[PDB]
């Protein structure tokens, strides 16, 4: 009857949380067998192994996906700078996403989820190391290794000269590779119709790897349950992690509720001079079903069906920015990246490092225009920024473990983002 | 007269055995000058050098050839799962090639050619190291280096903890790269007509490198004679190597004669319930000329000219599987890879290592559908598996030195393979 | 009036010498503040840093530009071996460029500019190391690292055995990569119309990177002034460098005047048996304006407007070789590469090493057919050979600092090259 309708539509996002609550069970079973009742680090890695094989070939495809889905994207941008009264919305989308992700980290590293009872050093003139990494030395070595400065001593006229020498270290720099792929993407657009084939090569190449990143997602529930099992063994506690998680769902949703209800409505009232609470009261029902379906793509047509008569928006802007803002202005993911990538930074206690805090915030504004629409789409697109800023990505497991609630909490602020942007632009254009 | 006909048609396979019997001559000449009558390892490498330059740029082209001849191959496979009574032949071709290569190694490492008078250690849970190498971490580092586990000691609560740490070591993993290229090859087929260009890119790219691997083969006779000369110098013996070779031609041909005359005719009689010796007695003459021309491509049309009336095969299956089985069901090469790559393993005494024995047997079943048709075509395609399972490939020289007999011995079992498969399928379809 | 005409046409080659004379000014300002009045090597590198960022992403684009502008070049060569009386001009262009670059180094390392008051070791059987580097082991490791032999000791029957072992060291080998790209370029031409797309891919790919190497050149004047400032600090002298430069402009222009006035006119009189000084006296005015505009592309149409009636050249060869020789026979750059890359070799005192002196001379004959037409075009194309023969490329700064005179001195010998080749071919064809 309806056991074929709902169960087969969102099977995978259902099955991926079936996996982790069963993955923790045999994780509890071996800690019910008790710690390393199985043999030590030479044999236990063989039983955490097919959890690595989700994570290992996940890093394989992000070399095509981050560089070939982005050239074909950035070649089809700027359609003649299409809106004199349209590009201000695109500038609105960027500043409401920076300000989204500004309090993203700025709440979490102020609130410290992860380092509660947990309780070499790098100079902040490693900003040039970030800039030397943006523009890579050559491309083929930039697909697997990246630049980094280590300090050695000279011991000449002073026992501590502390000279920075730069040795290229492993792990790719997709942070320094999407900057190539953007600046290659404008290049072959500017060249024009003679090099159209290179677009038609590349934007078919990502759909040749988006079609196999679907195949990786079907491996994920078998894969996830072996890196949540082999993640609670070496931690040995279960009461500890549900306080590790149990503060993280707080700072996400509080990070949404602070953002969603106040700070973009303050952006509303500073330009609209009307009531945002009279504004969104008409559009509660798409924001109701966006929490239900967890898809701004699915609630895309229902927005114009409601906001056009429940609020006085124009005709042509209902289809002009709101199809854009459903897959471009994604403030909901931009919190969810920005508060997770600093959360995993507090799991392993990497570094405070303000130079990383901007590049954990620029990329989180750049994956925010990335994955979209489908539920649990941000899990892939924050898996590329955890490889960008060299975090240990293997802690993705516990933070898509609770994705079933938090992505539904971010989908509603996602769909809210262009909606208030729609009402803000109509008062800028009808006022004339 | 006929000095232009025969001599110019198979010139290269003639000239490559002219080269090695002349290459051993000045190899005997410097050992007739006596050992290192020339200067030592700093000067003798300069005179073995243009033998390395066959072998060095041989490894260059196997990065395009193994990954671009295989996507364009695997995109044109499964034409709608073309045969309800046809795909059983393709399943027949695989199981008669595994069972071919099963006794491939299983004869040779039971018979030990190479380690007769010759007379760190790795754990057999390096199977995960093989599986961690199948699915690579990223593609660009998978074109030149591969994963491997080394054991270091921890010396904490036990002086021998033996922790496996994994450092990526040099030498590419085409074993882990053709698995990408297959699973990319099904990807852009499944995507359909929108990404047809990526096929039309790639299957023109291999013909842009198959046309220069012809040019490498013309360098080979100049090249071979300087790595058979500089291979018998450091071994210093000539009576030793002709016992090294003189057992290898045995186990190949015995490996064919055990396979060809008994074990697939036992596959015949278990399904046909007729006489295979009454079967192949009609088709001795193509099997006669297949030994002569050493080309299943050349003896491809002569098979239907004989087997269709000398035996009661059907009309449509004479052109349905037998054109397939001439370049797909190649059991003759699949012995010849599988008994050489363990033979070279016994020259350098690498390792017994059952984990390698399956991946010396999976790939030998995968290059068996690879190179075809032309004589001495398996020499290239076993040069890619000697780089797969990290054998020293420079001992290819002495085993194409005697290729002139053994490939003619494997061509006849090659052409035999689909022929008995043709007779087996007709008794499965005419019986109805 | 004319402040918009001249100033906006050659702005960049004006602005790049504005930059260096202002870049030396604050370079003099910090040495007017006196040496390391700023903090030491941990802080001064942060203020030489945006000079590195010209040089760093300069090395980025020379992986596409040297391999994708060269396949699309070498696929469109040999149009049916187009001239029975035309290819002798192309053979003339090569031998007048070797003989140009023969005295290129051969003047400079005989005259020693750079090592005047400046006042491990590698064996000359590192020629095989050059040949082992021409033909690379695999392509993807040839885009960032290259082969090199180091000698270790064996200490067995002699305390100094000096065995050469070969470890691959950093820095790419575009010397060994353009040899692939040529021999790939003939491959897909020979394959014909079926692989036309790979040409149409690649010759659109360089115009997708020639269009961003324009964007690098606009960064260059901001970029240059921070690596001439941070180059005179560690040298601390200003009177020293203007003797370092002040001999270099000598050996260039003397290298042109020896070449231009005598040695190709001796090639003239050995075949023409007429007066070259009666020859070029008619064409002083294009050679006048070639010094002025510093562009053989701009003085391309003015050559046929003068040399066709001021000298008795034919009709059809005026448009047959002289459009070729304006962008192929470039002897002016071939001095300017060949005397700079040995000049920078005498700045850092790298090595005398006759094996390098031919590969500093083969590539300088190969970039001579490279960049063209525009003034200061050789600065890019000698930046790729300084990465070829592993020179420190960061001394490009002081030798485009004085490019404004020397390229105008080489443009006139550039345009002279095919002009005398035009007069030489007409006396070979009208004589019949
Ligand atoms: N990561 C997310 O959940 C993004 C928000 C919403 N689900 C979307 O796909 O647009
Ligand atoms: N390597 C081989 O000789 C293969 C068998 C046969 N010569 C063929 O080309 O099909
Ligand atoms: N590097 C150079 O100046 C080359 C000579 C001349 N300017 C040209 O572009 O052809």
């Amino acid at each position: 009857d309806q056991v074929r309708r709902c169960l087969r539509a969102n099977l995978l996002v259902l099955l991926t949380v079936v996996a982790v609550v069963a993955g923790v069970a045999l994780g509890l079973g071996v800690s019910g067998a008790g710690g390393a009742l199985a043999l030590g680090p030479e044999r236990l890695s063989a039983f955490v192994f097919p959890g690595e094989l989700l994570l290992r070939l996940l890093r394989m495809i992000i070399l095509p996906l981050v560089v070939c889905s982005l050239i074909g994207g950035a070649a089809s941008l700027d359609p003649g700078a299409l809106g004199r009264l349209g590009a201000w919305a695109l500038l609105f989308f960027l500043v409401t996403t920076l300000l989204a992700s500004a309090l993203g980290v700025g709440l979490a590293l102020a609130l410290q989820p992860g380092a509660a009872s947990a309780a070499s050093k790098e100079v902040l003139d490693s900003f040039l190391d970030l800039a030397r990494n943006i523009f890579p030395s050559n491309l083929v070595s930039a697909a697997f290794r990246s630049y980094s400065t280590t300090y050695e001593e000279r011991n000449i006229t002073g026992t501590r000269v502390k000279v920075p020498v730069g040795q290229e270290v492993e792990g790719m720099n997709i942070l320094g590779l999407v900057v190539f792929a953007i600046v290659f993407g404008v290049a072959l657009r500017k060249l024009g119709p003679e090099g159209e084939l290179l677009i038609r090569f590349f934007n078919s190449f990502n759909e040749a790897t988006m079609v196999l990143v679907s195949w990786i997602m079907w491996y994920a529930p078998v894969g996830i349950m072996f890196l949540v099992a082999g993640k609670i063994v070496e931690m040995e506690d279960v009461g500890l992690l549900f306080a590790r998680l149990g503060k993280y769902i707080l700072c996400c949703l509080l990070g949404h509720a602070i953002h969603g209800l106040l700070v973009l409505p303050l952006i509303y009232f500073l330009f609209t001079r009307k009531n945002p609470y009279r504004f969104l009261w008409g559009i509660v029902t798409p924001l109701a079903t966006a929490f239900g379906t967890s898809s701004s793509s699915a609630t895309l047509p229902l927005m114009m069906k409601c906001v056009e008569e429940n609020n006085g928006v124009a005709k042509h802007i209902s289809r002009f920015i709101l199809p854009i803002g459903a897959t471009v202005n994604m403030d909901g993911a931009a919190l969810f990246q920005c508060v997770a990538a600093v959360f995993i930074a507090q799991l392993s206690q990497q570094s405070l490092d303000f130079v990383k805090i901007i590049t954990i915030l620029v990329t989180a504004t750049a994956s925010s225009v990335g994955a979209a629409g489908i539920p649990a789409g941000g899990v892939l697109t924050l898996a590329i920024i955890l490889e960008a800023v060299n975090l240990p990505v293997d802690h993705i497991s516990l933070i898509l473990a609770v994705d079933w609630l938090v992505d539904r909490s971010c989908t509603v602020l996602n769909v809210e983002g262009d909606a208030l942007g729609a009402g803000l632009l109509q008062n800028y254009v009808d006022r004339t």
